[PDB]
């Protein structure tokens, strides 16, 4: 036997999962299309009506679950939505999906892109978590993508930028408990970022302590190494995203421009663009002095003695001179000997990594220092102005 509420139809045996409110997701069909059917209860009819409407307005984005139809009977309301592979919670909690060869930073780009679309439409999610972030079915070209999904707890803003004081514990922003705004979704995103990166951990600890810890601002990003470039860049972003002060949190569009998302080519191109921007530039200059404000430690006192034996043969405590050296070796790469291009190359991937491995604070330091040129035409692909 099957449930038929035309054009929506599902077999009650095929249950994908649940929803804490009493809602249950099934595998079903709408208009000869394989869909996921959500069976919401009469008490929750308000949520579904908000949900269906906000989806009608935003499902055209690729990182937002496609909504199909809504049909009511004498007992329930049914929502036909896009059928996906699994949730982000199942993806992270089961390392079988690893064979799918999905890129963690790309799922997060897709999730942030989906969220950034919502925010632009003046929609705050208020319930962003791994259960609601879904992993699509592979298309004809084998591509899989992340999507936003539980639209029940959303709120559309208007003239002003304020929400009033609600969700699922462990992922709620501190201000929603204690005015709240789009930055509530940035906090929940920050937690989701660390959870995928750490392959299961959460900044605020174990599932039951998490919300009590958010209230106390007691967190840990200890899966991130202080001297591993990949982890260092990741920490920078996550720390700002999970800030106890909403004012200190970056916007969705700010998050998408962060080096965390940059390719190895982009990472190297940024080092070219900055070292090209410096000179002609005097030390007394507010750009040079801001960049020199620090390492020393970033450059590990002398950036020459920690470099490879064949490269050192080809000031020694300057980030400005280290980046100038990098520019000179990148430019004159094919007009350089085989011995030095073997230990450094191949350009661009293995080239930039040679310095990011040996100096894990170089990109993180240069990026937040060079934030002074955030308005410049040259630095538009690096910051959000
Ligand atoms: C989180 O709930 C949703 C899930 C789906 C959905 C679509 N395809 C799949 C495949 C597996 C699956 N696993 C279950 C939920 C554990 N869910 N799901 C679609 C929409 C919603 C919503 N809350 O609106």
């Amino acid at each position: 036997s099957v449930v038929i509420v035309g054009k929506i139809s599902f077999c009650p045996k095929d249950v994908l999962g649940h929803g804490a409110e009493g809602t249950i997701v099934y595998r079903g069909m709408f208009d000869n299309r394989d869909v996921a059917v959500k069976r919401i209860l009469p008490e929750c009819f308000s949520f579904a009506d908000r949900e269906v409407q906000l989806l009608r307005e935003s499902d055209e984005h690729p990182n937002v679950i496609r909504y199909f139809c809504t049909e009511k009977d004498r007992q329930f309301q049914y929502i036909a939505i896009e059928l996906c592979a699994a949730t982000l919670q199942e993806y992270v909690e089961q390392k079988d999906f690893a064979h799918l060869g999905l890129e963690p930073i790309t799922l997060l780009q897709q999730t942030t892109s989906g969220l950034a679309h919502l925010h632009s439409l003046n929609i705050v999610h208020r319930d962003l978590k791994p259960h609601n972030i879904l992993i699509s079915m592979p298309n004809a070209h084998g591509k899989i993508k992340a999507m936003i999904s539980d639209f029940g707890l959303c709120k559309k803003l208007a003239v002003g930028r304020h929400s009033f004081s609600p969700g699922t514990e462990g992922w709620i922003a501190p201000e929603m408990l204690s005015n709240p705004t789009y930055t509530v979704d940035i906090f929940s995103a920050g937690c989701v970022f660390y959870y995928v990166i750490s392959e299961g951990s959460h900044p605020f600890g174990k599932s039951l302590q998490r919300q009590a810890n958010i209230l106390l601002g007691a967190c840990s990003l200890d899966c991130l190494h202080p001297e591993k470039h990949e982890d260092v860049i990741a920490r920078e972003l996550i720390e700002k995203m999970i800030a106890m002060d909403p004012q200190k949190r970056p916007s969705a569009k700010h998050v998408l421009k962060h080096p965390f998302f940059w390719s190895l080519e982009k990472q190297l191109q940024f080092f070219q663009d900055v070292s090209d921007r410096i000179e002609k530039e005097s030390l007394d200059g507010p750009i040079v002095k801001q960049l020199e404000r620090g390492g020393r430690a970033v450059v590990k006192m002398d950036w020459r003695e920690n470099i490879t034996v064949p490269l050192q043969t080809d000031k020694g405590g300057s980030v400005r001179d280290l980046l100038r050296a990098m520019r000179n070796k990148k430019h004159h790469y094919r007009e350089l000997p085989a011995e030095v291009r073997e230990t450094l190359g191949s350009l661009p991937d293995d080239f930039v990594c040679y310095f990011t491995s040996r100096f894990p604070h170089l990109l993180a330091h240069t990026y937040r220092a060079m934030e002074l040129c955030s308005h410049e035409r040259l630095f538009q692909p690096y910051y959000f102005h």
